[PDB]
C-alpha cells in the first residue's frame, strides 16, 4: 500500500464532473474544481486544468495526471508549512501517508488548525491523538474515511485499508 493507493480508495475515481460530500464540483480522484455553485464556472476551471475543451468529461490518463499533481502539491505544502513540517519529519512512513491524506482532503490550512492533535502526534501519543482527532467536524461529516486515517495514526499500519 502507498499514498496513491490509499487516496484512490478514499476518493474513488469519476470521469465526469460531480459533487463532493460538501456539494462542491470535483472530478477524477478527488480533484476539487471550484467552490462556486456554477457548473459553468466548474467547466471553465476543468478546461483550464486539462488544457482542452473537455465538456465536463476527462479520460483516465487525465484524471491520473491531476492526481499526480495534487499529491505532489500536498507533499510540498506540508514541507513548506512551519507547523506541519516538523510533524511530518517526526513520523514513520505509514503515518506520513496519513498526514498527506488529511492535507489532500482539507488543505494545509485546515490541517494546521489541528494544533492539539499535531502536538500529540509529534509526541508519539497515538491513542491520545486518535481521540482528539475524532473531536472534529471532519470526523462527524466523513466518519468512515476519518476512522481509516485515524486508525493509521493509531497503529502505524495499513490495516484499515486492507480489504478495501
Ligand atoms: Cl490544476
Ligand atoms: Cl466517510
Amino acid at each position: 500500500m502507498n499514498i496513491f493507493e490509499m487516496l484512490r480508495i478514499d476518493e474513488g475515481l469519476r470521469l465526469k464532473i460531480y459533487k463532493d460530500t460538501e456539494g462542491y464540483y470535483t472530478i477524477g480522484i478527488g480533484h476539487l474544481l471550484t467552490k462556486s455553485p456554477s457548473l459553468n464556472a466548474a467547466k471553465s476551471e476543468l478546461d483550464k486544468a486539462i488544457g482542452r475543451n473537455t465538456n465536463g468529461v476527462i479520460t483516465k490518463d487525465e484524471a491520473e495526471k491531476l492526481f499526480n499533481q495534487d499529491v505532489d502539491a500536498a507533499v510540498r505544502g506540508i514541507l513548506r508549512n512551519a507547523k506541519l513540517k516538523p510533524v511530518y519529519d517526526s513520523l514513520d512512513a505509514v503515518r506520513r501517508a496519513a498526514l498527506i491524506n488529511m492535507v489532500f482532503q482539507m488543505g494545509e490550512t485546515g490541517v494546521a488548525g489541528f494544533t492539539n492533535s499535531l502536538r500529540m502526534l509529534q509526541q508519539k501519543r497515538w491513542d491520545e491523538a486518535a481521540v482528539n482527532l475524532a473531536k472534529s467536524r471532519w470526523y462527524n461529516q466523513t466518519p468512515n474515511r476519518a476512522k481509516r486515517v485515524i486508525t493509521s495514526f493509531r497503529t502505524g499500519t495499513w490495516d484499515a485499508y486492507k480489504n478495501l
